[PDB]
């Protein structure tokens, strides 16, 4: 086992949920995860071409699960991987030493990095978001970090020279990322930094900088991931046939797809809902059994949910229509 | 032990941080709580005269804090109290299973209620909110509950009617209460709730409404509470007498000294650095020894810290000057 | 002689500029029905308003031509007779509009102008107060009251602007928001009487009864004789030392306010602050506010529905305390 | 006839409103010098400039008297010759003034206004909507370029938007922000050309090379060398695939940017988008752009200073790319 580098981050990289049993909502509960689902969906992403697995980020619920909760689920999933894909958990916690106590126990068990964010109980600011991310990649070497550059969530806003700065870090791998505005002064500035815009932003992206942008994140994919082995096929073949027409299509399709997941189009609405709203659109879709929200985040606003299970069906729909 | 209620809930409650070691912004340190501090302050306060003790808030480091130094915390705290004052531990976390966890074990060392903001990672809506601190006072019915209304550490911002909805709750006895733009519609919608304003705002608060305002909560006292107990002596003169000049004054000065507090007055720029600001002017008062920051919050630009210190050289001198 | 700070006592009401029926078409040119601007005004002395004021947001200083400005000022100055002070509104995009503007409307007789700070770019503080101090040094005989609207004019207002304010003469009084900071602002700006919003008088006068004898109101447009009430008993219970029966009137009020905010969000009201506050006087038939000039004549019929119940509720409370 | 989206290409640059060195004191009158304004336009043409807007933020629409607005284009009008097309400014307070205003100065001899919203009450969706549906049904011949500016005119001009505007003939195109929603925006918006700021031109046009055919640059004030090698870079890179010099000079223009902002912070930078853009064209040297008209000409020097050092960057730029 050799750590990861940007070089090995290519193709669909898709965000798996941390399913949960039919009383995980209930906060006596204490076993919430599925970990025959867990199993399932592992193999039914692998088996549909997927590159990497990202978990435990805001909808993977890592702000809710129990420790006992989280170190069965790294284990299942890394068991059932067997080294096929690489393989991130995420470790986010409120201070750097929970983060590091964390990220060395489920590295240990064999996870290959973790999708990290900062702490956020109180708003960090740029020197001590990259003295959190150094003092991290310093204290376990060995793990792959994914920064998860979260606004919503981690409240610090992960600016440019916030890219420089993790960029001279070799651990920072990949970043999952958020709105593409600045994408290509990013680049510039965080040259080993594999950047992945979300799986709608990826076609846009790819058009920008071809050379470095050869993955992305997909939640779309636990509705049914052959749209996205279908947009990373096309893609690639776009780069070096330069026909992009039905590359386009694609990003279209998901892009009408995603038209009804955010509250009023407003990612700050969503935001207050991410956990439920994802997890509906998977129940919804049928390709695999995300179930009831842990709490305290358990309660989605019955408009919000229906634009949701909307989305969840364009998605399954558009798994048909790009599968076999 | 027969459980808090707002009517137990008077005069100058004070919050003190958690004393650390000389290594406590080195994650690489684990047992960074001054003990022997720990217990001198709460002898020192229970001597000036406080009426109960509040901790591990934003500045207490509940955030930072490790599990076993809280544990460790908060027993010392509990045995040099000896039931003389009652004493509000902290529980805030991201979750609803931990805070219910968190907040058996310390109620059960001896703490008799607990200072509690909502998880954070998701903003929270208010009937999540609410949900959440039924929840809690549900799973640990013995423990006196007293909300954390801080809308910077915890994005949600405690609205009229989450207020309506507390005061039905016989656990939520008391409330850390921000500004009081509107303490007065609040005191109706929640009859039950003892509202502690901040120490500077207790003046206005208790000239609003001396009935139901008797009580403030201090940071201020930290680096002298002879103030404090000025102004409640004051305070409560004043409602008998009618003549508030002497309140008045006591107010004004407090204000004065809290004026180089928050960088160029703002309170969001404040909370930034609000562990590292409250503990340097504690740490340049002299009345304790608050002590380095817990990683990740230990960097605040020198301008800030500068500020801090003239607070806290303030907040001294007010000590001497309403001593004896 | 020009206002201070001891001539602003008691209700200051803040007066609709109000429309012909045609007012919402961009073709209109003169749309202000000035003998329902004379009716409000007699009506308003009558009821012992102490000053009125006016061309603030809902009074559409931003949406009303100039000639519609100017006559509307002059039938308010010569329905007032020098009865009571009058504020007029000059807010406007710069500097130079606004001392051109305030100079006419004073000239027309308007004793002084509530003003906001230009906004199509965010003020920080030193532009703001040289802003002031330019209006003051160029209409010297009008006087000024702030209007601290953060949400319609970006700019925040804070604790250093009052210091500042205090210095200039002009200033004699601001249209103030929430009052956490009042306690501080009243001591750092001697020479201000500061004008809680009706709702919040109860509170602040308490706070400090010598500085706090004065509020402003909008709910006095469905029907003044609550805002009179407030004024008369928070003066007996300064004396009696009783404040049961302000405290009865001042939540009466914040009731009667409590459909108003839009999801209870000031900033979501901000966004019809015009259609809201009209089409809540319109309910409430003590005036004819009228049809908002454009571009704000659309709200959302959820939130028009909440501000009508708030104008049958202070409507109801004129009745009430008549 | 009147402008379509297929007339707008290449390089469209904004022009500052150039002022007398009076200009900052509210008792001076007569503050455009109306013989930089000819000088500017006569050297941005026969530089190859595609297009000239104008009168937008730190245009100084906001802080321009009428008679003053009405100088300045007659000058525009009457340099330009009809070599290029001409945008002027309108945006005011209200729909009535916005009309009234765009009537004469196009009658005066602009094709189209550039313009934002109304943003004393920030408006939703609706409103907005209606608004320039508004000012396109009244003044017909003139074309319409969206100024959407979030931080200026408060309401943030989302997809639906967009979408609506393409309903509309008149408007032909946008000045644009952050690209993050391009792709989307161009697919809502299929009559609009999108007009990317100078930095951004680069990614776009590889996202759309086929929509993406012209940008807006301010920075072109410090010399327009840099930016009629933008376009003619980018245009043979859709050509032959090959943009690495393209790339190259799309890297410059970042890094002459790079101290504009102060502290990185697009509202901050807001608060003095005036003054901050005329003393980075003062330092330039290319043109005199001259003091702020009030109440905009307080700018902290720490951000004067990075306005200035960018200013020096662009006009070593077009030394470079002359
Ligand atoms: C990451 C994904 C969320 O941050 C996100 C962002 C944008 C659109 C949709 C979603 O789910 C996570 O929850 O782990
Ligand atoms: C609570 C106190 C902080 O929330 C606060 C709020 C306002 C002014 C100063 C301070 O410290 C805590 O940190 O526990
Ligand atoms: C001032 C009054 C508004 O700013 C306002 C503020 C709060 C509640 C209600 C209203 O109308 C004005 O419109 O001139
Ligand atoms: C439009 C240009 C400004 O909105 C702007 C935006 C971003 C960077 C620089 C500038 O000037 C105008 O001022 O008319």
């Amino acid at each position: 086992t050799t750590r990861l580098t940007a070089e090995d981050i290519n193709g669909a990289w898709t965000i798996m949920p941390t399913p949960s049993t039919p009383d995980a909502s209930d906060w006596r509960s204490t076993n919430t995860v599925d970990l025959d689902e867990t199993a399932r969906i592992v193999e039914e992403l692998i088996a549909a071409g997927v590159n990497g697995i990202l978990s435990m980020g805001t909808f993977g619920e890592c702000a809710t699960l129990t420790w006992e909760e989280k170190r069965d689920y790294v284990s299942t999933v890394v068991e059932t991987i067997r080294g096929r894909v690489p393989y991130f958990c995420g470790t986010t916690a409120l201070n750097t030493r929970e983060v590091i106590r964390q990220t060395r126990e489920l590295i240990d068990i064999g996870a290959n990095g973790t999708m990290l964010g900062v702490p956020m109980w109180v708003k960090m600011d740029l020197p001590t978001a990259v003295q959190f991310y150094r003092d991290v990649a310093g204290a376990v070497p060995e793990a792959a970090i994914a920064i998860y550059a979260n606004p919503e969530a981690f409240k610090f806003d992960f600016p440019r020279p916030f890219w420089a700065e993790m960029s001279k870090i070799p651990q920072v791998v990949t970043a999952k990322y958020l709105g593409i505005g600045m994408l290509d002064l990013d680049l510039k500035l965080a040259p080993n930094i594999r950047f992945l815009p979300h799986e709608d932003d990826y076609y846009a992206a790819a058009r920008i900088n071809p050379e470095r942008i050869t993955a992305f994140w997909s939640s779309g994919a636990m509705c049914g991931p052959a749209t996205a082995i279908m947009l990373r096929d096309e893609v690639e073949r776009a780069k070096s046939t330069g026909d992009w027409i039905k590359a386009k299509a694609i990003s279209d399709d998901m892009r009408a797809a995603d038209s009804t997941l955010f509250p009023r189009g407003d990612f700050s609405e969503f935001s207050k809902y991410n956990i439920g709203l994802e997890k509906a659109r998977m129940d919804a879709a049928g390709w695999l059994k995300a179930g009831p929200c842990r709490p305290p985040y358990n309660l989605v606003p019955e408009d919000y949910l229906v634009g949701a299970q909307k989305s969840g069906k364009a998605w399954a729909a558009l798994h048909a229509k790009y599968s076999k």
